[PDB]
C-alpha cells in the first residue's frame, strides 16, 4: 500500500493541526478572518513540508539502495569469496545441513544476478524502488494534507464570527476524524471502529493543546492583539 | 536507525511549518504576540499529531505483524503442505536446482521455527518489532518537533515588533536548516553539503507559500484584523 499509506499519513497531519490551530485561535477571541489567515498559511506551509519531506526521504532511500546495489556488486569483483562468505552466512544462520547448502553456493557462483538478488533480499531488505512511485508519493501526501486542512477552515469562510464558526468546525472535523478514522481501518488489519475513535481523540488532545497554549500567551492582553 | 529516523522526520516538520506560519503572519503586519500565539498553538498541536501519528503507525504495524505471525503458524497446522508449498516457491523463484532444494524442505518440516522464520523473513519482510522502540518512536518525534518549532519562535519572544522579529527568525532558522540539514547528511549515505541546501530550500518554498497565502486573505483588510 504505497499510495494508500501516503494519503493516510498526509490526511492525519492535515486534519489535526489546522483544526487544532484554528480552534485554539478561535478560543482566544480572535477574528474569524485571522483564524483563516493562520490556518491557510499553516495548510500551505504544512503541505509543502509534508510533500517535500515525503519526496526527500523517498529520493534519498531510492538513490542509496541503488548505490549500495552497485557498491555490493563491485565487492564480488575484487574479492569474490568474501562476498560468497557473506551470502553463505545467510543460508547458514537458518539451520541448513552442511551436505545441502554446499552445492547451492557453487551454482550461485556461476550466475551472479540470482545469488546477489536473494542475498540482498535476505540481508538489506527489498531495496529496489519504483521510479514513478517516488514522486507519486510526494503529490499524494500534499493533496491529502491540503484536503485535510481545508475541512476545518470551510466554516470560517462562511461564518465571520470565530466563536460561532469554531462550533461548526469542531463537529465537522470530529465527523471527518470519525469518517477518515473508520476509513483507515477498512483499509488496515485493525478494526475500523477502533481507528475511528482513535483519530478523533488525537484531534481532541491536539485541539486542547493548541487551546491551552493559545490562551497562555494571551494571558496579559485585554483583547486579542 | 530507528531513533535516528524518528528525530529527523520530526525536526524537518517542526522547523519548516512553524517558521513558515510565523513568517507569513509577520508579513501581513500582525502583532508579534499574535505570531507567537499561532506558532506555539501550531507547535503544540503539531507535536501531538506527529507524536501520536508515529505511535499509531508503530502500534498498528507491531500488532498486525504479530497477528500475521500467529495467523501463518496456524495455517501450517490445518494444511501443512499448503504452507510448505508457499515456502517451496520462495526457494524455487531464486533459481535452485531441484536436486538441492528437496532435502531442504524435509529438514524444514521437522523444526517449525526456523522454516517459518526464514519464509516469513523472505515473504513478509522483517516483521518482528521491538516493544520498547514502538513507544520510543513517539517521544522522539514529539521532542524533535517541539525543539524544531521553538527555534523560529524564540526571536518573537524578545522582539515585540513582528516586522523586526521576522528578520531575526529568517536568518536563525535558515541557519538552523543549514545546520540540521548538514546533520541529516553526516548521518545518511548522501552528501551532507547537499542535504543542508535542500533543507533550507524547503524552508524557503514553504515560508513563501505561507506568505502568499497569508496576504491573499488579508487583501481586503486595511490593518491586520
Ligand atoms: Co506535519
Ligand atoms: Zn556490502
Ligand atoms: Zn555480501
Ligand atoms: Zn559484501
Ligand atoms: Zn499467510
Ligand atoms: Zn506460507
Ligand atoms: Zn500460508
Amino acid at each position: 500500500g504505497e499510495i494508500v499509506r501516503d494519503i493516510i499519513i498526509g490526511v492525519s497531519d492535515g486534519l489535526t493541526v489546522p483544526f487544532a490551530l484554528a480552534a485554539g485561535l478561535s478560543g482566544a477571541n480572535a477574528s474569524s478572518s485571522i483564524v483563516l489567515t493562520a490556518g491557510i498559511a499553516e495548510v500551505a506551509a504544512g503541505a509543502i513540508s509534508m510533500g517535500l519531506g515525503g519526496y526527500l526521504a523517498a529520493k534519498s532511500e531510492a538513490d542509496n539502495y541503488a548505490r549500495e546495489l552497485k557498491r555490493e556488486q563491485e565487492e564480488i569483483i575484487r574479492v569474490p569469496d568474501t562476498e560468497a562468505a557473506e551470502v553463505a552466512e545467510i543460508l547458514a544462520r537458518y539451520g541448513i545441513e552442511p551436505h545441502e547448502y554446499g552445492p547451492v553456493v557453487n551454482a550461485l557462483r556461476k550466475k551472479p544476478q540470482a545469488w546477489l538478488d536473494f542475498m540482498m533480499k535476505f540481508e538489506l531488505g527489498l531495496e529496489k524502488p519504483d521510479p514513478k512511485r517516488a514522486l507519486q508519493s510526494a503529490f499524494t501526501i500534499a493533496i491529502a494534507y491540503v484536503l485535510g486542512g481545508l475541512v476545518p477552515l470551510i466554516p470560517y469562510m462562511f461564518i465571520p464570527v470565530a466563536r460561532k464558526a469554531v462550533v461548526a468546525s469542531v463537529i465537522l472535523t470530529l465527523m471527518a476524524l470519525l469518517i477518515f478514522g473508520y476509513a483507515k481501518g477498512y483499509f488496515t488489519d485493525n478494526k475500523p471502529f477502533k481507528s475511528a475513535l482513535q483519530t478523533a481523540l488525537i484531534g481532541a488532545i491536539a485541539s486542547a493543546a493548541a487551546f491551552g497554549m493559545a490562551k497562555a500567551v494571551q494571558s496579559e492582553n485585554l483583547y486579542f492583539q
